[PDB]
Order: structure tokens, then sequence, then C-alpha cells
């Protein structure tokens, strides 16, 4: 895919510099290609290798090693990566089975959000009348000043609503004018994005207040582990 071409890392090290921090952390790559996909994880990195865990089945083991343009993403704190790669072929690492790659000579390193997210907790509700009168309940999941994320009924992206509850409990209960911008999953658990429209100025600064103090509030327990 493509994104914002100042998302693209070309220079050997540049791409390499995000590698090694997959790595590190071990973060979870997630490898697709045409008809399957499998989780696994950078084991070790080179300049001239990339070295992969096997995957847990057998079958997309199996299924990996004849494809070819494998897309690998990876979700990282503050950033989405991605690339791809032409071919994996087997390998053994620590004497256990391996993928092993060139890497990729360029690397998506996706920044996209202009706002801070933090996560919901002890749930908070969510509730919103249909076009045909029933009543769609969610758990919220997180929040940033432009959205919100939530938790599970048939519908659609592009679908804009207008009056949606939001109890947060001890805090309050609030409304948006929201659009369901992505549907996707989330464990087997359906996800919902929702973008609000017509925030006023009088809104962002209660969105604002509490955004920070949930920040807060994690900080100050946190301190408490001590
Ligand atoms: N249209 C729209 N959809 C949204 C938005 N936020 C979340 N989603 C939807 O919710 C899915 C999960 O988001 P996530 O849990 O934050 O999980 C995300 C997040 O960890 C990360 N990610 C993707 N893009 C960015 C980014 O631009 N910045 C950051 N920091 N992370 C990103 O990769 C994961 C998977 O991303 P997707 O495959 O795109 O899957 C996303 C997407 O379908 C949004 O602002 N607009
Ligand atoms: N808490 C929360 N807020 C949400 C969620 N989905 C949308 N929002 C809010 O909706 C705003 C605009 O969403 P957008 O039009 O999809 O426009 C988004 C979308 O095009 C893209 N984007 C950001 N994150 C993701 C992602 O994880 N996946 C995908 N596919 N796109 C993303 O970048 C644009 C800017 O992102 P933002 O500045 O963060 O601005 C986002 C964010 O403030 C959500 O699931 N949780």
């Amino acid at each position: 895919s493509h994104y914002h071409e100042q998302f693209l890392k070309q220079n050997p090290l540049a791409v390499l510099g995000v590698l090694r921090d997959l790595h590190k952390a071990a973060i979870p790559l997630r490898l697709s290609w045409n008809g399957g996909q499998l989780i696994s994880k950078l084991l070790a990195i080179t300049p001239d290798k990339l070295v992969l865990d096997f995957g847990s089945q057998a079958e997309d083991n199996i299924a990996v090693l004849k494809a070819q343009h494998i897309t690998i993403t990876a979700e990282t704190q503050g950033a989405k990566v991605e690339f791809t790669v032409e071919q994996l072929q087997q390998s053994e690492y620590l004497q256990l089975p391996a993928f092993i790659t060139v890497p990729p000579p360029t690397l998506w390193f996706v920044q996209r959000r202009r706002y801070f997210r933090i996560s919901a907790p002890p749930p908070y509700f969510c509730q919103t009348k249909l076009a045909d009168n029933s009543t769609l309940r969610f758990r919220l999941y997180d929040l940033s000043l432009g959205g919100m994320g939530a938790l599970l009924a048939e519908l659609q992206e592009g679908m804009r609503f207008a009056q949606i509850e939001v109890n947060m409990g001890q805090w309050g209960v609030f409304h948006f004018d929201a659009q369901l911008i992505s549907i996707s999953e989330r464990i087997t658990t359906p996800r919902l994005s929702f973008r609000f429209l017509n925030v006023s100025p009088t809104v962002e600064r209660q969105l604002q207040r509490i955004i920070f103090s949930l920040e807060r509030e994690a900080r100050e327990k946190a301190d408490k582990v001590r």
C-alpha cells in the first residue's frame, strides 16, 4: 500500500534502524500474502539477513514458503510499520526453524495521528439509535480529541450518527455527532472507529480536560506503585 511519501524510509540505515527497534522490542509481525497470513517475530537482523520466526501452524508455514510479495506489518508505539519482501525461504535459528530473507530496500513508518489517544479503563457505556429505531450499544475502548474507538449487528462504514451517549461513569456523560469510519476486529471481538463531527470549541475543551485527567490519574496511580 501507499501512505504519505514523508513516511517512506529508503536510507539503508533508516530501514535498518526501524527493523532493529522491532527486534529489540519483540514487536509481533503480521505476515500476509495472497491466500493467508500468520503472526511471527523478528528473531535477528543484519544488513544482509532478516530472520523471522516460523508460524505456529504447519499449513501457514507451507503456504508462506510458496508465496511471492509478502507484506509484513507491525504495530509499535506511535507508528505503524509496513514493508514487503519478495519471498521467504526456510532456515534455522538457534537450532529451530525460521524464515530468512533479504531486508526490504524501503519501508513505511506510518505516523498519521495528530492527537493523543488514551485507553479507557472498569468499563464505559455508549448507545445510539439506528435508522430502524433499535438501539446500538457498545463499550468505549479509547478516546482522543477527534474521536473514539469502541468495542461491541449490521453496519457500514460511512454511517453518520447524531446523538451518541457516552457514560464515562465517575466523570460524566456526553454525546457527539460521530461518523463510523472503520469496522475491524480485535480474541475475536469487533471494533468500531468513530471520528467526531460538529465538535464545538466548548466540547473540545471538555474532551481535552477529560483526556488530561485520565492521563494524570494513570500517572498518579503508577507513581503510587512504589
Ligand atoms: N479510518 C480510521 N481507522 C482507524 C483509525 N484508528 C483506528 N482505526 C481502525 O481501527 C483499527 C485498529 O486501530 P488500532 O487498535 O489503534 O491499531 C492500529 C494501530 O496500532 C496501528 N496504526 C495504524 N496506523 C497508525 C498511525 O498512523 N499511527 C499510529 N500510532 N498507529 C497506527 O496499526 C494498527 C492497525 O491499523 P489498521 O489496520 O488501519 O486498523 C485500524 C483501523 O481499521 C482512524 O483514525 N481512522
Ligand atoms: N480515539 C480514537 N479516535 C479515533 C478513532 N478513529 C478515528 N479517530 C479520530 O478521528 C480522527 C479523524 O479520523 P480519520 O478521518 O479516519 O483520519 C485519520 C485516518 O485517515 C488516519 N489514521 C490514523 N490512525 C489510523 C489507523 O489506525 N488506521 C487507519 N487505517 N488510519 C488511521 O489518519 C488520520 C488522522 O488520525 P487522527 O489525527 O488520530 O484523527 C482521528 C482521531 O482523532 C479511534 O478508533 N479511536
